[PDB]
């Protein structure tokens, strides 16, 4: 793939999410720029249906691993860019410990020069009085590793990781992520050796924005293969 060639400069990003958590329907739209050369994404997300019925931090992982910086010695392990421009399906289940689960399905592909992430999210079995529907989570940076492995049989990848969400009482809400990505196209893709993506995030508010929103500055770096 000259999949990788589509990411050498700054790429416009569009995100669309339709969600239903315990029957509470909502939509999010996002925009920004990705600069994979520096593993960088600069984003702003809007709840387009009024108030988000779940905390922003619970949606971060759902709301474009194609923008990761793969060091030169690891470029042969970059499935995500290899599937472009036709794109990939990203499916997850996220199990929130002692609470509900999200099931997500996304299509990540180019529409002309724009990288588009279209997402549907279904959440079930949440506690109306719990840390999620009760909005008891810190609005603070998420960082850490996404472990990537080949899925030869599906010509794709699997991923797993646990996110540790800070709770306002000082406890941690564990969110166990199970991920499967498959190419949309039937052209060849790169099936990687085991590695991980290391994400560093800064999250903020726009003081002039009245809509429920989230501003993100993300840096994502492939790692786990030496040299």
């Amino acid at each position: 793939s000259k999949g990788e060639k589509l990411f050498t400069g700054v790429v416009p990003i569009l995100v669309e999410l339709d969600g239903d958590v315990n029957g509470h329907k909502f939509s999010v739209s996002g925009e920004g720029e990705g600069d994979a050369t520096y593993g960088k994404m600069s984003l702003k997300f809007i709840c387009t249906t009024g108030k988000l019925p779940v905390p922003w931090p619970t949606l971060k992982t759902t709301l474009m691993q194609c923008f990761a910086r793969y060091p030169d010695h690891m470029k042969q392990h970059d499935f995500f860019k290899s599937a472009m421009p036709e794109g990939y399906v990203q499916e997850r289940t996220i199990f929130f410990k002692d609470d509900g689960n999200y099931k997500t399905r996304a299509e990540v592909k180019f529409e002309g020069d724009t990288l588009v992430n279209r997402i549907e999210l279904k959440g079930v079995d949440f506690k109306e009085d719990g840390n999620i529907l009760g909005h008891k989570l810190e609005y603070n940076a998420i960082s850490g590793n996404a472990n990537i492995t080949a899925d030869k049989q599906k010509n794709g990848i699997k991923a797993y990781f646990t996110i540790r969400h800070d709770v306002e009482d000082g406890s941690v809400l564990l969110a166990d992520h199970y991920q499967q990505n498959t190419p949309i196209g039937d052209g060849p893709v790169l099936l990687p050796d085991n590695h991980y993506l290391s994400t560093q995030s800064k999250q903020s508010k726009d003081p002039n924005e009245k809509r429920d929103h989230m501003v993100l500055l993300e840096f994502v770096t492939a790692a786990g293969i030496p040299l």
